[PDB]
């Protein structure tokens, strides 16, 4: 066929019930995800292909890091739970792969703080059991697949992109041979 598992996507042997239908996983020191952020953009170029009706999840993971790598997936769900993933994604993987700037949890606030979130605000969401239960969900979802590396999607829970299997000669061919995947695989 054109689409074959194992060549732009493997199939979970242990499929997953109830997974968000598309679901995106990174670490702020994971290069390739710098790429596919900012870059690629291969987040939004996968929005604008999936179909009405499908709502996209991205988390991320702990594994990367050692101590800031979790304190980045707290960070992560105060992001999702104050709804400014976008006004942080950027200053946070430069302050953590570019500037070097982000070295404690008191940086990552920084980043907020500059980034209009306010001081009392972010405390209180920081320290809120809606991001205990928010980190756990990240965490659950990374568990339910075994993940081991990143950056990874997944599609109903069931398909694995395999961007090894894609030319990446030409950026932008890559992302759209990407998103035109997540959308088969959206379909199948």
């Amino acid at each position: 066929a054109q689409y074959e598992d194992g060549k732009q996507y493997t199939t979970l042997e242990k499929p997953v019930a109830g997974a968000p239908q598309v679901l995106e996983f990174f670490s702020f020191f994971c290069p390739h995800c710098y790429q596919f952020e900012e870059v690629l953009h291969i987040s939004d170029n996968v929005k604008k292909k999936l179909p009405e009706g499908v709502k996209m999840t991205k988390y991320h993971v702990n594994f990367m890091g050692g101590d800031l790598g979790k304190d980045l997936t707290q960070a992560w769900a105060v992001a999702m739970a104050l709804g400014v993933e976008d006004k942080v994604t950027v200053p946070l993987f430069e302050g953590v792969q570019k500037t070097q700037t982000i070295r404690s949890a008191s940086d990552i606030r920084d980043v907020f703080i500059n980034a209009g979130i306010k001081g009392e605000e972010y405390d209180a969401a920081w320290n809120s059991f809606v991001v205990k239960s928010l980190v756990a969900q990240q965490e659950k979802a990374a568990a339910d697949v075994q993940l081991r590396g990143v950056p990874a999607m997944f599609v109903n829970g069931k398909y694995q992109l395999n961007p090894q299997g894609m030319d990446t000669s030409n950026m932008d061919v890559f992302v759209q041979q990407y998103a035109d995947t997540v959308k088969y695989l959206s379909e199948k």
